[PDB]
């Protein structure tokens, strides 16, 4: 009777409290992320000091970081792919880098490489290349196709990334370049390199890249969390009712 | 006039003390950077370990700069050419570079570029390019034809450094640039560049350093100081006796 409804009443209020609290720890992780994302920590010293006058400096868009979105998956070959452009600060004409430029010599504020939007052009594998590699067993992607980004940046990310395939491995990376002709880079899951020309690069032993995906599962996990409450404190309202009378 | 030869002999032998002086310090400067070579130090961890490896991993030549002469009037451009180049394994093949790979991940010993020679493509002008800067006052040469090295690895070089050109100076490499449509690389003399592209970055001063070819250079320096300070040395001892023997022939 009120044993087995008393019984699940308290097994919701404390899943409630549960809940609760574990949002309250959640959100507190999402915002210590957030603070390190827009103070720039992690960034090269001129890339920062040019994001910090975004409102001073006309024609800021941000660093190419802030601007893709890559699974975990593929985060070390893009990273590789991109190498120091990670941090290249996309704005809008050879104009405002030049102003950018400029800012940074007087102030002595470091250095930064810009990407004018207004002139860059894309980059793409021709359709017979793309035919000659896509089903090779060690092919992963086209690396400008392994990553989200708003479509007013797909002439930029196309240029850094159009022509630069993913690959499995380092073998696979040796392979598919000599049926490119070695004109492309190639970049392996693990991050080994095979540049155009036939240059090898590799070894080994926290990205950037990881900061807004972990934002973004953040972002979603407590939207899930507000419904679970909501959920939670219905079924305390509901057991409540039906006890109450 | 006894008393202006006596003067003349406190020289000489004034001379001869420090240069003796001044060789030793620079003996010993040469003894430190060579053992700084023996330790492969300055390099990178990765290329370090490949290079301590080389007689283990299969198909290991060395590091560009291990292969490679440059003239000391144009070791800057070269130097600025490469940059972290200088570094670069020449291995036999694809293979070999994977091996060598495979030995720094395994180890966790870093990173390192490989040039597998089996495969590693040459870069040049085009004829017309060439004919459209080559008798240009300012140009000095194409940066993979200034440098000294055996010819199994011609294509190795000119991968690195055929497409950069060598100018006598900034005036001359922005004429250069645009004779060739902003289409390659410019280095001065002086280490200054002119790159495609380069206009969209800049800042404040760069001042990176990693250089092992300067390394070389003053290790060549040295090599001649110290063997025109050994005939300096012996001159001067002779002329010490010979005037200290000539002025006691006169006192008599």
């Amino acid at each position: 009777h009120m044993a087995a409804q008393k019984t699940e009443l308290e097994q919701h209020e404390a899943l409630l409290h549960q809940a609760r609290q574990y949002r309250q720890q959640t959100k507190a992780r999402q915002q210590w992320l957030e603070e390190m994302q827009h103070d720039y920590s992690g960034f090269v010293q001129g890339v920062k000091e040019v994001l910090k006058a975004r409102d001073l400096l006309p024609g800021i868009h941000g660093a190419i970081v802030e601007l893709i979105r890559v699974p975990d998956r593929y985060e070390t070959a893009i990273e590789t792919a991109l190498g120091g452009a990670m941090q290249h600060i996309v704005v809008d004409s050879e104009q405002a880098a030049r102003q950018a430029i400029h800012y940074l010599k007087t102030n002595g504020y470091g250095r930064a490489t810009f990407l004018p939007l207004d002139v860059i052009k894309a980059r793409a594998l021709s359709e017979r290349e793309r035919a000659a590699i896509d089903r090779h067993p060690a092919f992963v992607g086209i690396a400008s196709e392994l990553v989200e980004y708003d479509r007013a940046y797909r002439a930029a990310i196309a240029h850094l990334l159009g022509h630069v395939i993913v690959t499995a491995d380092l073998k696979g990376a040796n392979e598919l370049a000599k049926l490119l002709h070695y004109r492309y880079r190639l970049v392996t899951l693990d991050g080994d390199v095979v540049s155009p020309g036939g240059a090898m690069t590799g070894g080994g032993a926290a990205s950037l890249l990881s900061r807004n995906r972990e934002l973004e599962m953040l972002s979603a996990k407590l939207q899930e969390m507000d419904e679970t409450i909501a959920r939670l404190e219905r079924a305390v309202a509901a057991k409540r009712h039906e006890l109450a009378e």
